[PDB]
């Protein structure tokens, strides 16, 4: 009979754990917690932070008990593996409650700790006011300085998914607040013309965004005089716990009543390096596609490991829950001798922005440029569904692609509906390989309520077939301020539209009209060409390269050059 | 120059008609409409119905106007073709305004006609209450009696898209209504159990739903009498357009103010048939896949030509709307010489059922046996976001598949949200080619608000990749009423469920006292294990199997028992 032993009780180790114990009857499984909840829900804690959760009850998935009476699994809550012993095949444990040890022999391990909150060589950051959100007590902590610290503006540093949704939940529960990124944009997992859609999102809430900044130094000042409505003063703006006091990059002094701090996460490695197992160069286990460690009776899988990059086939870091459920029950089969293989990491990736989402699959266009693979890029922005049928969404979505092979690097989509669909869709795609001339032939489901006769995903195709055929010819968002003394730039939309912004120095022949008023435009220059998003644009510059003019149209027309400002 | 003749202005011609013009600034198109209106969305026709779609502007895409400035086609509307003469390279054309006809020279020819309503051979169907739905004008014929009959009552006749739509509209507008199909279900894409959600949902509307029924026959009485208020008479109840008395198949008479006739379309076939044109067994024009029907210089493309289907390679024929459009293109390439093949058709469809969905991709389980090809199926029912973020609905999804190889055959779905997504998703994953084995492996979206760490698809991969490796041992919701004296009837859930219904004669032992329990249950029979949905039940089979007990599984659980009787 097998002795397994589990270290974590989350996404990783209890996902192993219940797979384990439907492979054999006989097996020993003893999994352990640091902390008192087993297969809670860390994805709804900032959710219910804004009472859009309104039950803590649902947060907990199983407990020790229900553990224990459905799968026979022993499940030990507040004790902390503090050491492996591998020559020995022995752990040491520390008992929480009051700080004995003991030890656990296994036949094999799984390691399945998780990634903790990155912390920042800030001077005076560890203070009263200032928290991370990995678990619940760190949401316990989160809602009690809110509550008791009475806060009215508060603000968030890190432009990624756990930040943004902090700063979601905070706004919904009515408080002032601010975001702080070093990066020129919120979510990495997107380029930045495709997060510019996000910043203006949240700048029409009244959020205070800070991009391109940096939180130099945090200052606490304790609050040393409390009023009180037997002195006659006004209490109702008073915070009896303190203040925060902020110097930003740029010299800037910011006043607050809560720092959330979400830069990231890295890691746990510390028993694995106090163990002698190898470390990656980005810091995680390293696990071969069985997820076996170093070590071949140490299993490793979820945050803490490095994986495999879907596209590329290099290492990377990938934080997410999917991948980390589908490692563990993995892992819990090869334990059993399956040798079953691991087939990569996509980045697959959603969150929530307000009204809009902001999904990705793939690779994007800033690591693709610095790993140096050669790729082209398409934009459309096209109806969620049908756009005769009310609650129709513009959905702005990019593809990224071999110009030759036709290979799909990766997408990105965002807008007010249907981008979960998009971008599920493009995640199968690539998965089983398929390249974009064969994405023009998807046969996906049309009825005016879901979706349209051609799809986002069928369009997009057809646009990024006709750059690879020669059919069409581009010039991008970046490159069209730069014009020669050989182009002529040419707006082909309708007058009354040039009033929302265009491009300086365009000569304006509506596509309409265009056939009949071409004489207009001389043979010896290159038209560039530009529409409000690509389609009209299209048209043009087919009759003018069938009429023999050297053209270019630019992809994503006006809409992408203006968010990509 | 290509001169380019289009019969058909609507999903394949049009379609045609834009691309062909991309192609080609020096091409002649000239594009015959038989009615008044070009590009109008067929599919939005009972929303507006319905004052969904309010306005009736929106369902017009195109104009000939339009098409003139922007592609430079010559559109003729109220033109029907009314003889092709092949031979010559020249077609007949009538003027219906006058009945005048000539002749027009072409190069090459599009059929894209479209596909008829079914004309039933029912005594008196040919009445001025009774109406099928094809195009703008059949629409407003509906509207028109609607308001002049004071329609209070109305039968819908076949239980497809149309009829189902038409129902619904009906039901908008305060309608009661009657809906009758022959078969024994709605929606024939998707199995009787499936349907099953289908006929509950509208029931639950106060739809007088009749299955296994027909119209046998259909009298209309004039209405003599005008009811008055000067001769002191209720007026308000009053239908002046006269009355329909049905009488159904099983001898009831049905009183109704307003008959739909919704029983399916046919191929328009008779230019082709009179033209010599090869038409296959279906009664659809023959084409091969790079759309050119037996003459070379002829392509025919949308619901008037039988396609190649994409699981078996057969004939089918499918009329739908995706498919139509991107033919036309194809057909369009193929005339300038592209030589592009179409690829098959999975049959991807959508309807909504007042707050349901019910979608399909791909083969059902009656065409399976009726082809003899060997298959086995799963279920699931499994919330369409994570349960502890509000909004999530149970999504009831069905598999089939080959058990030895693990070729997709098909997958369908049912549910209040995230249907078209899952249908998208196992479209685009049976068209690429992989087996459910590799389904293990999709790796999509999850946020909260959108989706959960193991989607619907991974679970229901999971279900058959454990039947496929021998992990699983199903019986179906149409086996279980039988059982041997070698048999033992097992219900796993909890004693407060049997409350909602059950199987008589099971012996109740709830999963979470199984494994003490077990001694009770005797090894020399096989155990028959049931719960809900078939969650629970895989738990305890395990735990039987992995001691010494021979057991089955009931596959959907109790829950797709109920709604398959
Ligand atoms: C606020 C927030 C929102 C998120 N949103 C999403 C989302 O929308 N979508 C998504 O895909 N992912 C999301 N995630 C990430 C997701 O939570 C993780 O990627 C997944 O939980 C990783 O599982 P894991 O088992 O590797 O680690 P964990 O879930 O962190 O579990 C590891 C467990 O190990 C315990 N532990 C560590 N060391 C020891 C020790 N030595 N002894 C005993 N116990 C130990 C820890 O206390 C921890 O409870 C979110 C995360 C956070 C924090
Ligand atoms: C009410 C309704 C709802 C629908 N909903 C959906 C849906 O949700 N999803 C979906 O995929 N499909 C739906 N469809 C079906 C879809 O509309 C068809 O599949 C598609 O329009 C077929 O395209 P087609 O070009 O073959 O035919 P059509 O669009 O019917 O166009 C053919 C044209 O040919 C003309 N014509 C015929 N013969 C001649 C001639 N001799 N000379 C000149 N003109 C001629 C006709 O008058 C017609 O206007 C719906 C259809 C209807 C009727
Ligand atoms: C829940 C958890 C304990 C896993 O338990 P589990 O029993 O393996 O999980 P599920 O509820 O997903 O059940 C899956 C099993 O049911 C089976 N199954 C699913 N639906 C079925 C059905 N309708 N009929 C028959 N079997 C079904 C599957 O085949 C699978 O078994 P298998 O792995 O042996 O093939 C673990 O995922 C967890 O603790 N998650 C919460 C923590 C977390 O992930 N947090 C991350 C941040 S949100
Ligand atoms: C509208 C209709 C006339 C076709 O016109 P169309 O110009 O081919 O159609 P679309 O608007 O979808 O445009 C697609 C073209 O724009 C291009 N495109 C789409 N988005 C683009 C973008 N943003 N940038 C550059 N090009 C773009 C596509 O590549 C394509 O050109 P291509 O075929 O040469 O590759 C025909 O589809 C129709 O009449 N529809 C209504 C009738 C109907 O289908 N009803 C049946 C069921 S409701
Ligand atoms: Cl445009
Ligand atoms: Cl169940």
């Amino acid at each position: 009979m097998k002795k397994i032993l589990i270290i974590g009780g989350v996404a990783g180790g209890a996902s192993a754990a219940a797979r384990a114990r439907r492979l054999s009857e006989t097996a020993e499984i003893i999994m352990f917690e640091r902390g008192e909840y087993v297969s809670f829900a860390n994805c709804g804690l900032p959710y219910h932070i804004s009472g859009e959760i309104a039950q803590r009850s649902a947060l907990v998935l199983q407990t020790p008990e229900s553990f224990k009476a459905r799968f026979n699994v022993e499940v030990r809550v507040k004790h902390e593996v503090v050491a492996i012993d591998r020559a020995a095949k022995l752990v040491t444990v520390r008992r929480l409650l009051d700080g004995s040890e003991y030890q656990e022999s296994y036949d094999t391990l799984l390691l399945s700790p998780g990634a903790a909150p990155i912390v920042p060589p800030i001077p005076g950051v560890d203070n009263p006011l200032t928290h991370s959100l990995r678990n619940i007590p760190d949401m316990d902590r989160i809602l009690q300085t809110i509550q008791m610290n009475n806060v009215e503006h508060a603000t968030v540093v890190g432009g990624g998914f756990i930040g943004l949704e902090m700063m979601e939940s905070l706004h919904h529960l009515g408080i002032k607040t601010t975001l702080l990124e070093l990066a020129d944009q919120v979510m990495t997992p997107v380029d930045r013309e495709m997060a510019g859609f996000a910043h203006q999102a949240i700048r029409d809430q009244g959020v205070d965004l800070r991009l391109g900044t940096a939180l130099s130094e945090v200052s606490y000042q304790v609050q040393t005089h409390v009023a009180s409505d037997a002195a006659g003063e006004d209490t109702a703006h008073q915070h009896i716990k303190g203040h925060l006091s902020l110097t930003l990059s740029n010299g800037e002094l910011l006043e607050t009543d809560l720092l959330i701090m979400a830069i990231g996460v890295r890691p746990e490695t510390q028993l694995a390096r106090d163990a002698g197992l190898a470390i990656g160069e980005l810091g995680g286990i390293k696990v071969n596609a069985m997820m076996q460690t170093s070590d071949p009776a140490i299993y490793a899988v979820g945050d803490a490991v490095e994986e495999q990059d879907f596209v590329t086939g290099q290492a990377c870091l990938v934080p997410l829950a999917g991948p980390a459920n589908r490692q563990g029950r993995m892992a819990a089969d090869n334990m059993f001798g399956r040798e079953e293989r691991y087939q990569g990491t996509q980045g697959t990736a959603i969150c929530k922005v307000f009204d809009l989402a902001v999904g990705a699959t793939g690779k994007n266009e800033k690591q693709l440029k610095q790993a140096g693979i050669a790729f082209e890029k398409v934009y459309v922005h096209t109806a969620s569904h049908a756009s005769y049928y009310p609650g129709a969404e513009v959905v702005s979505f990019k593809l990224l692609f071999d110009p030759v092979k036709g290979t799909i690097f990766g997408a990105q989509a965002v807008g007010k509906d249907g981008i979960d669909k998009r971008i599920d869709v493009m995640a199968v795609a690539q998965r089983a390989g398929m390249t974009v001339e064969q994405l023009q032939h998807l046969e996906l489901s049309y009825a005016p309520p879901y979706g349209s006769a051609k799809d986002v995903i069928n369009q997009a195709a057809f646009v990024a077939s006709n750059i690879i055929k020669g059919d069409a010819t581009p010039i991008h968002f970046d490159q069209i301020d730069n014009l020669s003394e050989d182009q002529l730039l040419l707006d082909v939309r309708n007058p009354g539209e040039l009033q929302n912004g265009g491009l300086e120095g365009a000569v304006n022949i509506p596509v309409d009209e265009l056939r009949d008023r071409m004489h207009e435009l001389p043979k010896d220059k290159e038209i560039i060409i530009f529409c409000q998003v690509g389609l009209r644009g299209n048209v043009a510059y087919r009759q003018l390269v069938n009429n023999g003019y050297r053209a270019r149209n630019l992809i994503g027309g006006y809409r992408t050059y203006k968010f990509a400002s």
